[PDB]
C-alpha cells in the first residue's frame, strides 16, 4: 500500500512495533539522513524459510544424526567421534572454535547437528540454529537506501544471522516481474544441486539480512550451513564476520555468485566506495 492515511510518526512507530516483536536480540530503526519514515510496512519478519508452491522440502526420513552424549553435547576436542562431520576431508574438525566462532580454516560448508542428534540444543555444533546473538540497527545509508550495522564490536568469525525469505521455483521467479528501490533480488540455492533451481526472495518475508547491502570489500560472508542429510536443494545461508567489525560499521556482503544484481528476464552503479570497487551495475 501507499499508506497515505498514516503520518510519518504513525508509519515509523508501526515499523518500530514490528521490530520489537522479533524474538532474540533487539533490532532498532534509524534515519538521520532523509525523511523516509521506514522500509515497507508490508514486509514480514520470519525465523525460518517460508516455503511456497512446487518446493519439495528435505525428507525427514533421510535424516541421520550422532551419538556424542556428554555435558554440553558434542566435544570440540574430539571431532572424529561425531558422525555429523563424516563428509569433511581429513583432518576432521567442527566448523567452530572454543569461542564459538567459525574457524579461519573452515571451508564454505558447515555441517551442524540436527533434531536426530542425541546432543542438546547447547551443542557447540548448533551455532547457526541458536540464531543471532548481536543487537542490530536498520539505518538509512547515504546512497544505497536502507542498511544494517552492529551496535557491538564483532570479532572475525562471529556468527551474525541467516538469509531467510520465500523459497520459490524458476517458474515462480519468472512470474514475479521485479524492476524502483527496496527491491531485493533472488538468492539461488545452487551451492550443491542444479536440478532443484530453488531460490530465496526476501521481498515480502525475510530476516534483517534482507537489508544487508553489497560491498566489493565486504566484512561478512555466506557459509552454506547443512543439517538435514537428504538432498541439499534447501540449506541455511549463514552470515559470519570475515573481518573485525567496529560498532556502527555497515554490514556488507559480496552479492556476486549469491544474490543477483538484476531481475530475471536503465542501470545504477556500485556505491560501496571501496578502492577495489568493481563498478558492478544494479538492475
Ligand atoms: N553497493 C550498492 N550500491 C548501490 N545499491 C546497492 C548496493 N548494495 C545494495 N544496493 C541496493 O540494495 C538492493 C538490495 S536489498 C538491500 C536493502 C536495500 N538497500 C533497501 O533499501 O531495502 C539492491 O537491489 C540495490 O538497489
Ligand atoms: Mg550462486
Ligand atoms: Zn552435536
Ligand atoms: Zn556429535
Ligand atoms: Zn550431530
Ligand atoms: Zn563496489
Amino acid at each position: 500500500d501507499s499508506y497515505t492515511h498514516l503520518s510519518f510518526y504513525e508509519k515509523r512507530e508501526l515499523f518500530r512495533k514490528k521490530l520489537r516483536e522479533i524474538e532474540g536480540p533487539e533490532v532498532t530503526l534509524v534515519n538521520e539522513v532523509d525523511d523516509e519514515p521506514c522500509p515497507s510496512l508490508d514486509f514480514q519478519f520470519i525465523s525460518q524459510y517460508r516455503l511456497t508452491q512446487g518446493v519439495i522440502p528435505p525428507d525427514p526420513n533421510a535424516q541421520s544424526g550422532c551419538n556424542c552424549s556428554s555435558l554440553g553435547g558434542c566435544d570440540l576436542n574430539n571431532p572424529s567421534r561425531c558422525e555429523c562431520l563424516d563428509d569433511l576431508d581429513e583432518p576432521t574438525h567442527f566448523a567452530y572454535d572454543a569461542q564459538g566462532r567459525v574457524r579461519a580454516d573452515t571451508g564454505a560448508v558447515i555441517y551442524e547437528c540436527n533434531s536426530a542428534c542425541s546432543c542438546s540444543m547447547e551443542c557447540p555444533n548448533r551455532v547457526v540454529q541458536r540464531g543471532r546473538t548481536l543487537p542490530l540497527e536498520i539505518f538509512k545509508t547515504k546512497e544505497k537506501g536502507w542498511g544494517v550495522r552492529s551496535l557491538r564490536f564483532a570479532p572475525a568469525g562471529t556468527f551474525i544471522t541467516c538469509y531467510l525469505g520465500e523459497v520459490i521455483t524458476s517458474a515462480e521467479a519468472a512470474k514475479r516481474d521485479k524492476n524502483d528501490d527496496g527491491i531485493t533480488y533472488l538468492f539461488d540455492l545452487d551451492m550443491f544441486d542444479d536440478a532443484s533451481e530453488y531460490t530465496v526472495d526476501a521481498q515480502n518475508y525475510g530476516d534483517v539480512s534482507r537489508f544487508f547491502n553489497h560491498s566489493c570489500s565486504p566484512n561478512i560472508a555466506i557459509y552454506s550451513a547443512v543439517r538435514n542429510h537428504g538432498a541439499r536443494t534447501i540449506y541455511d545461508l549463514a552470515f559470519f564476520a570475515i573481518k573485525d567489525i567496529q560498532p556502527l560499521e555497515e554490514l556488507t556482503f559480496d552479492y556476486a555468485g549469491a544474490k543477483d544484481f538484476s531481475p530475471v528476464q536503465l542501470r545504477r552503479q556500485c556505491k560501496c566506495g571501496s578502492a577495489n570497487c568493481r563498478g558492478w551495475l544494479f538492475g
